[PDB]
């Protein structure tokens, strides 16, 4: 019914524009916590988080969706604090990302199906914030252990209501695999969110999955690494493509009729310790909006190019509620 | 000079009887707090390491290194609560395992160091409890990553006095391959326990490495699970060479893992029941029926830990 955040549950009319795919931090289970000071401090991560969602906020952003799972170092401490500061809502996460420990990827099916619906029913570690997503990461082709991870996925979301969402790293697609997996689970299409769908331009393939059901998350505008074609880290995580390019496909798909199947997102962040050091400084001079580029530089591009208000309205407002509303 | 441990420091004379490689637990970063309801609860394992810990302290065990690094899980409340509890001193470690997140496995040898001394000078996370020794892990072939954790443990060492412990997974040999890396940081063996040296019967490598000045850690040996006698020799036969005063004893056991397969715990102890009493309660015993004298033996158990744990920034 309603949508659990980190400050505890509110109702679809108070989600409003929602940006579906974010972090405020992206690192490792533990990490922050042992060495805040990779950050420079934990205090100055916090000031640096509340500082880009305010402006977010300015910009019209009331909700993120924080992906961010015990893997990947989610903090729901950090994600409550900054908040609660910034005055958006945050949903948190469960699921497993690219960078399972060994006390995860040892796990089986049914483990891990426990081990989320811990984290959506009772709440992460001993704070009561409950999950409202479950966030799986894949590699071109399913490994065994991620196969694992989806099914454990498809069966916590059945039992909870509460949506799917995935992306496919080193790969322009993916979706196909995953959905085949999902659906012999017995998941509606219609809780799954194919994400970071913004990195291909197969639109035969996009428009396949729209007309199953599936929420394709065009969810990476921003990244970009043209003019940093000599920082061969940068291109590899943010790509060659511009963020035009990207933002065309929420285009393409309005013009198919698919409306009503696209999620937007920026896939931000304001620390990131799981990759080279000091990446986040790449990333800032790429896009110095962060999470407020959706709504400042994309949307009124899509306007530019003759998208009615109503139709992004709907993009960003309706469907993230619906996605994210449980629904079983 | 004084030992941290996780309750303070504390002055050599109350180290007593020490086991040099142990665990509370073996896990991941953030799996307790994510996941007691793996272990039962948190409470059901602080209750049954508590036991286990009360039961090598009446078998006489004054402290155990527990050489669980961040990415084996290391908790240092939870070691703070059982020592409390039990009345066993615990020193905590950092370093790196077998398991290193992203977070540490993009890190430089610079950034790794600047992270030890973290631990080491500051304290582990935000309790002030700073790590007493530094533990690594290496596979078959030292990996790239594998030397600069070596080295950043060698650079912390230089700078802390404080005593690296390592061993080599999948291959009964290895330590020459640590040896070189460590002597080419400037670091002295004196520092340095080469550890599950009782994997290997190869006598002749064991005694190479202690002729060097290395510690050499027989600290596997309730793991046969080859019997345990044949590997508790290993320590007659250094004794017999010449070098009682190389040697550390240890269990390496634990009261939770979920690093493997899950209730591998539940084997484990139904192989040893004795957990970490098994030292004191049948190698000791052993040792003695096998004719080393009680001043040998005590020398092994409280006079070797203490020199290896007490900083120590330039060896004689
Ligand atoms: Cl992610
Ligand atoms: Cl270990
Ligand atoms: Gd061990």
């Amino acid at each position: 019914d309603r949508i659990n955040t980190v400050r505890g549950p509110i109702t679809i009319s108070e989600v409003g524009f929602t940006l579906t795919h974010e972090h405020i931090c992206g690192s490792s289970a533990g990490f922050l916590r042992a060495w805040p000071e990779f950050f420079g401090s934990r205090e100055a991560l916090v000031e640096k988080a509340v500082r880009g969602l305010r402006r977010a906020r300015a910009a019209g952003v009331r909700t993120i969706v924080d992906v961010s799972t015990f893997d990947l170092g989610r903090d729901v401490r950090l994600l409550a604090e900054v908040s609660r500061a910034a005055d958006v809502h945050i949903v948190a996460a469960t699921g497993v990302w690219l960078d399972p420990p060994l006390s995860i990827r040892m796990r089986s099916v049914e483990e891990l199906t426990q081990f989320f619906l811990r984290e959506i029913q009772y709440g992460i570690e001993d704070t009561g914030i409950r999950a409202g997503i479950i966030k799986v990461a894949i590699t071109g082709k399913v490994t065994p252990f991620q196969e694992l991870v989806l099914r454990a996925a498809a069966r916590a979301s059945l039992a909870t209501g509460v949506p799917v969402i995935t992306h496919t790293a080193g790969s322009q697609r993916g979706g196909e695999q995953q959905a085949a997996i999902f659906e012999s689970e017995g998941l509606s299409p219609s809780r799954v969110c194919i994400g970071h769908s913004d990195e291909t331009d197969d639109l035969s393939y996009l428009t396949a999955l729209a007309a199953r059901g599936y929420l394709i998350g065009l969810d990476r505008i921003p990244h970009s690494a043209i003019g940093l074609e000599d920082n061969a880290s940068a291109t590899a995580f943010m790509g060659s493509r511009s963020w035009q390019t990207r933002a065309l496909l929420i285009k393409a798909l309005i013009d198919q009729g698919y409306m009503k199947q696209i999620l937007v997102s920026n896939d931000w962040l304001f620390g990131i310790s799981s990759y080279v050091t000091n990446f986040m400084d790449v990333m800032d001079s790429v896009n110095p909006d962060g999470m407020a580029f959706i709504p400042l530089r994309v949307i009124p591009f899509l306007r530019e190019k003759g998208i009615p208000q109503e139709t992004l309205a709907g993009i960003t407002v309706t469907n993230p509620a619906r996605f994210l509303s449980p629904t079983l």
